[PDB]
């Protein structure tokens, strides 16, 4: 066995706590180089005499090129010190420790979890495991009160393409009057983009961190909006922006008005004074040169004390979570402090934050409960939108990240198809509703929580940023109902199958050729099996089903349909069609 590939460190994704008493574990290896990996364990000080504890990790998946064997070790001295066995094809067998490799448990050195602090047991509010949240645009979501409406709102029509300036009245009372609409879709939270005061159409450039922009509403329409949507069973998520301020943020005008006389100066990152806002700049804002976002000091502690009051003035209005903006762009320091203090709060008060590319940095436990999955999207936009990449591969990709964090957090991570911030769905597939449908309904069921974009569920379209920003449609007439009770069916689907929820993904099927792919959810007995058939033609397929897990399943989506003959499954499958199969467990 090729040892190069063989790989794990005490810590991080490959050794965590999942309890007080328990440690999963996990190594990697060159693929179809070992069939059986053992772990050898005990106490981190018991006696060199004394016998060691057996634990089997079987394969937790497998990627483009390596392995992932999983191992749960019972650690009931909350220490823990270990070696692996491993084996090969034709019989070799090889110690794994710390110290290196060997043929004898001694030289092969042994990893070391020191302890498990029950404080540090990675844990998410466990409402946020199977909830499906529904990404709200204020501004262009829908428009309830027309005196909240700013200067030059346009019409709000479906041939209506929007401008990078534009607005179209959209506030927190036409979310209120909504809300009837989002329990029938049902979603179980709301994520608002931005929705303090801001001179701008998305608001990320905050003037008051303590208010609700007018045009969006006043404090008293928003405690109603959250009233409302709790009664019918939708949390309430708000888009925490503390990278960065807008220009208009009290303090910068401050810092624009008094240049160094002001207390705030060191609020920002300021070159020269006098502060230029011309064209260029003389302070560090969010992008390149953009004038509106002066970046915020967070690792200042005056800076922080603010921030965290205005999380704690929101928060006594009842939200429930965060999406962090640019959250990776402002010091950890300031992060694990924060999630400290919000779950001192409230428990079950939700941090999502947003890192566009690996967050297992932040996915350790002491910060983040998850983040918007960028790969995610990324995988589904090459497998079912554009098909840069085959069934083989999709099970690649789609695996090695689960291995990328600790199971708390994938379990967690926010899947979405898109954001305001990327085109829609639909039209990165090329208009092509039946792959679209595929991939929702796959988003629908894997591991972690699904994310629909706003009139998404409608067939709603558009470029990416601004014309993703497009004002819901309204008028049932042009809205792909055909669509949007597909999402409520599967939407219900995962609150009945428990297992879509709370379970594990096992990749169950890959054919290149085919492109096709399933996988499977399991909780306990209950098993659901998915299969997706990526083909503009149908083909048919038989699957290994060992007859344990059961020779009999039903189709959620259809009905009955348990042809497990001498241990498999033949399979028939519509074009572009998915099946999801419940044992009935
Ligand atoms: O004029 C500036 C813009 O300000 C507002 O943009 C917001 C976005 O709507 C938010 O979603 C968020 O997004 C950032 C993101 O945080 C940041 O990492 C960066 O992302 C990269 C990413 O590293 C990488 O995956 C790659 O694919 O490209 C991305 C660039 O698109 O950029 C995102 C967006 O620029 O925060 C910003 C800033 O608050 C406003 O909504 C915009 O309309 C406006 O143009």
């Amino acid at each position: 066995m090729l040892l190069e590939a063989i790989f794990h460190e005490a810590k991080g994704s490959y050794a965590y706590p999942i309890s007080e008493t328990q440690l999963r574990v996990r190594l990697r290896a060159k693929k179809g180089d070992v069939v059986r990996c053992e772990v050898l364990y005990a106490d981190r000080y018991a006696s060199p005499e004394e016998e060691l504890a057996h634990a089997l990790a079987g394969k937790a998946g497998s990627d483009e090129r390596f392995d992932y064997f999983e191992a749960l070790l019972e650690c009931s001295t909350k220490r823990v010190k270990y070696v692996f066995l491993l084996t090969g094809p034709q019989g070799e067998a090889v110690y794994f420790g710390e110290t290196g490799f060997s043929a004898e448990r001694s030289k092969a050195g042994v990893f070391q979890y020191a302890y498990i602090h029950r404080s540090e047991v990675f844990t998410t509010p466990e409402w946020a495991k199977e909830a499906v949240i529904y990404q709200i645009f204020p501004e262009r979501f829908a428009n309830g009160d027309p005196s909240n409406d700013p200067p030059g709102t346009e019409q709000w029509a479906k041939d209506a393409r929007p401008r990078h300036d534009s607005f179209y009245g959209g506030d927190l009372k036409g979310v209120i009057d909504r809300l009837p609409y989002l329990e029938e879709l049902g979603v179980t939270a709301l994520y608002f983009t931005p929705i303090f005061a801001s001179p701008s159409h998305h608001k990320y450039d905050t003037a008051d961190y303590l208010a609700i922009d007018p045009q969006f509403g006043d404090l008293p329409t928003f405690r109603r909006l959250v009233d409302e949507a709790h009664r019918r069973g939708i949390k309430i998520i708000l888009d925490a922006v503390f990278n960065h301020a807008g220009d208009q943020f009290f303090a910068f005008r401050d810092v624009l008005q008094k240049g160094e006389q002001s207390r705030y100066k060191d609020w920002f990152f300021i070159e020269d004074f006098p502060v230029s806002k011309t064209s260029r700049t003389n302070y560090e804002t969010f992008a390149v040169q953009v004038p509106a976002m002066p970046k915020l000091r967070t690792e200042n502690p005056e800076v922080k004390e603010y921030l965290f009051d205005v999380a704690r003035f929101w928060m006594e209005q009842g939200i429930d979570g965060w999406r962090l903006n640019v959250a990776n762009e402002v010091d950890h320091a300031f992060w694990r402090e924060f999630r400290r203090l919000v779950k001192s709060l409230n428990p079950d008060a939700l941090i999502v934050g947003e890192i566009w590319h690996d967050a297992s940095g932040w996915l350790m436990g002491d910060q983040f409960d998850s983040v918007m999955n960028y790969l995610f999207r990324e995988s589904v936009i090459r497998f079912f939108a554009t098909g840069e990449i085959h069934a083989e591969r999709f099970d690649a990709e789609l695996t090695r990240a689960r291995m990328l964090y600790p199971e708390q957090a994938a379990q967690g991570l926010w899947n979405l198809l898109d954001s305001h911030d990327t085109e829609r769905f639909l039209t990165s597939c090329g208009g092509n509703e039946a792959k679209f449908r595929l991939a929702v309904l796959f988003q629908m069921t894997y591991l972690g929580t699904p994310l629909i974009y706003y009139g998404d569920e409608i067939g709603m379209a558009g470029a990416t940023d601004p014309d993703c920003r497009r004002p819901m449609i309204w008028e049932e007439k042009e809205q792909n109902r055909g669509l949007f009770e597909f999402y409520k069916e599967l939407i219900r689907l995962r609150h009945r199958l428990a297992s879509l929820t709370r379970g594990n993904v096992r990749s169950w099927h890959a054919d290149k050729q085919a492109n096709l792919y399933a996988f499977v959810r399991t909780v306990q007995d209950q098993h659901v099996g998915v299969v997706l058939n990526n083909r503009g033609e149908k083909q048919t397929v038989l699957l290994q089903v060992p007859e344990s897990g059961g020779k009999t399943w039903l189709d959620c989506l259809t009905g009955e349909e348990v042809h497990g003959k001498q241990g498999q499954l033949k399979l028939t499958l519509r074009p572009y069609q998915g099946m999801i199969l419940w044992n009935g467990r």
